[PDB]
C-alpha cells in the first residue's frame, strides 16, 4: 500500500528481473507509484554494455549551457547552444577546475552546495541524442524496446507516438539541472545511469501534483500567465526548502551508476547531476496511464510540443467508456493510489 508515499527501492533477483512489464506490475502492486518515482537495482551479474570505452568517440552535436537566474530557492533557466563536441571533450571539460564537482562530505552536503552555487558558473549538458548504448542482443530492460501499450498502438494501429518511446542519451556534468516536470502526456519514464557520477532526484507524489502547480503559479505568475502548462518548458527550479515551507510533500533519492529510476504518471520530478555522467531514457505507458493521458494539461504556447491522440487507447482498452468519453461526459477524478 505504501501509505507514506515514500520512494521505494527494489532489488530483484535475476529471475524477477528478466521481464520488465511483469516487474513493473509487481512494483505497482507494492505501491511504488504512489511516490511518483522508484529505483530498481538490477542483479550484479547483469551488464547492458560490456565496454564503455567506445562511447568517448560519440558526438554531442548540440551541447547546451544552462543559465539560471534567481535566489532563495526560486529560479528560472534559459539555454545557450554551444558548438558540437565529442563525449571525450565533454568529459575533459567536465573534470576541469572550472566545471568539476566541488569537494563535499556526503550527498546532503553536495545538495546544499548545488542550491547555494546555481547562479555562479553555468554548466553544460548534452541531451536528446537519439540512440541506445546497450550491446546488441541484451533483451532484459532494453530501453530501445520495452514493448508497452505505446508500442502496441503504434505498430498495430499506426498511431504516432511522436518519438517519445525511442531511446535518448544524456551527458551531464556537475550542477546540470533538470527542472520540475511531469513527462510528455504525463507518461511514465525510465532512466538508466550507464556510467559516471550520480544523479540526485526529487519527486512529489502524483496525488499532490496539483498543489505543486498552484504553488509554482504563485511564485512564477508571469510564466503562468504565458502558458497553462509552463512547467512543461522545464525551466522552473524550486528548492526543497521552499517545498517544505509551503507544505508540498516530496522525497529525494540518489541514483548511482547501474541503477534504473522509473517515474510514474503525473509524478512531478526534478534533480541535478553530481558530475560527469551518461544516462539513457525513454517514455512508456501501461493501461493505468490512459486516464492520466486523457486529462493531461498541455503546453498552449508553442506548436513544437508532444501531443498524442488518446482516442485509440480509449477505444481499445476502455471500450465500456469510449462513447461516454467521445461525448465529453467521461468525467472523473483519478485515484492515484489504485
Ligand atoms: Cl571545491
Ligand atoms: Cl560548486
Ligand atoms: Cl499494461
Ligand atoms: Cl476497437
Ligand atoms: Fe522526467
Ligand atoms: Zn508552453
Amino acid at each position: 500500500l505504501n501509505p507514506s508515499c515514500k520512494i521505494m527501492t527494489f532489488r530483484p533477483s535475476m529471475e524477477e528481473f528478466r521481464e520488465f512489464n511483469k516487474y513493473l506490475a509487481y512494483m505497482e502492486s507494492k505501491g511504488a507509484h504512489r511516490a511518483g518515482l522508484a529505483k530498481v537495482i538490477p542483479p550484479k551479474e547483469w551488464k547492458p554494455r560490456q565496454c564503455y570505452d567506445d562511447i568517448d568517440n560519440l558526438l554531442i552535436p548540440a551541447p547546451i549551457q544552462q543559465m539560471v537566474t534567481g535566489q532563495s530557492g526560486l529560479f528560472t533557466q534559459y539555454n545557450i547552444q554551444k558548438k558540437a563536441m565529442t563525449v571525450k571533450e565533454f568529459r575533459q571539460l567536465a573534470n576541469s577546475g572550472k566545471y568539476c564537482t566541488p569537494r563535499y562530505l556526503d550527498y546532503e552536503d553536495l545538495e546544499r552546495k548545488y542550491w547555494k552555487n546555481l547562479t555562479f558558473v553555468a554548466p553544460i549538458y548534452g541531451a536528446d541524442i537519439n540512440g541506445s548504448i546497450y550491446d546488441e542482443g541484451v533483451d532484459e530492460w532494453n530501453i530501445a524496446r520495452l514493448n508497452t501499450v505505446l508500442d502496441v498502438v503504434e505498430e498495430e494501429c499506426g498511431i504516432s507516438i511522436e518519438g517519445v518511446n525511442t531511446p535518448y542519451l544524456y551527458f551531464g556534468m556537475w550542477k546540470t539541472t533538470f527542472a520540475w516536470h511531469t513527462e510528455d502526456m504525463d507518461l511514465y519514464s525510465i532512466n538508466y545511469l550507464h556510467f559516471g557520477e550520480p544523479k540526485s532526484w526529487y519527486a512529489i507524489p502524483p496525488e499532490h501534483g496539483k498543489r505543486l502547480e498552484r504553488l509554482a503559479q504563485g511564485f512564477f505568475p508571469s510564466s503562468s500567465q504565458g502558458c497553462d502548462a509552463f512547467l512543461r518548458h522545464k525551466m522552473t527550479l524550486i528548492s526543497p526548502s521552499v517545498l517544505k515551507k509551503y507544505g508540498i510533500p516530496f522525497d529525494k533519492i540518489t541514483q548511482e551508476a547501474g541503477e534504473f529510476m522509473i517515474t510514474f504518471p503525473y509524478g512531478y520530478h526534478a534533480g541535478f547531476n553530481h558530475g560527469f555522467n551518461c544516462a539513457e531514457s525513454t517514455n512508456f505507458a501501461t493501461v493505468r496511464w490512459i486516464d492520466y493521458g486523457k486529462v493531461a494539461k498541455l503546453c498552449t504556447c508553442r506548436k513544437d510540443m508532444v501531443k498524442i491522440s488518446m482516442d485509440i487507447f480509449v477505444r481499445k482498452f476502455q471500450p465500456d467508456r469510449y462513447q461516454l468519453w467521445k461525448q465529453g461526459k467521461d468525467i472523473y477524478t483519478i485515484d492515484h493510489t489504485k
